[PDB]
């Protein structure tokens, strides 16, 4: 039931922003493919989630210490749940 924290970095057309007439607040800024797929994702499992920013505009690079950055560092570091984005396996 509860609220899978998202950190996000807008791609297109996977996360773009959502421009609307509509106010948008927080996840309303966003729109696009992985959006659909979380709610999809929120229907399946019944729980919920949490649309933020990402750390640094980044979508992540690692350092030669092993240190990332980005959404990778924001789910490395365990400060998000979920990372709504295009990221690489």
């Amino acid at each position: 039931n509860r609220s899978l924290i998202v950190t996000t970095l807008l791609e297109e057309p996977f996360v773009m922003f959502r421009k609307s007439d509509r106010t948008l607040y927080g996840n309303d800024r966003f729109e696009g493919y992985c959006i659909d797929l979380l709610k999809e994702l929120a229907h399946i499992l019944g729980f919920s989630y949490e649309i933020r920013l990402v750390e640094d505009g980044k979508y992540g690079a690692q350092d030669d210490k092993g240190q990332w950055n980005g959404m990778v560092k924001e789910l490395i570091d365990h400060k998000a749940d979920l990372a709504v984005a295009p990221l690489t396996i």
